[PDB]
């Protein structure tokens, strides 16, 4: 998965992502996991996790 790739990226470094699911959904958060299919985040006692193919993009949530 090419978004995928990407996402383990702004893991490694520690940055917050804007990621774009197939929905028209803006998604800015900071990731917590990236499995082999899925990445999730975590919010107020709930893990949230988004399927990487239903993400049509991801960049960086960028100051």
């Amino acid at each position: 998965s090419e978004v995928k790739e990407l996402l383990e990226e702004f893991l490694k470094r520690n940055k917050p992502v804007r990621i774009h699911h197939k929905n028209g959904e803006e998604i800015k958060v900071r990731i917590t996991h990236i499995g082999e299919d899925t990445v999730e985040f975590e919010l107020n006692g709930r893990t949230h996790r988004i399927n990487i193919k239903d993400i049509l993009d991801v960049k960086e949530w960028l100051e």
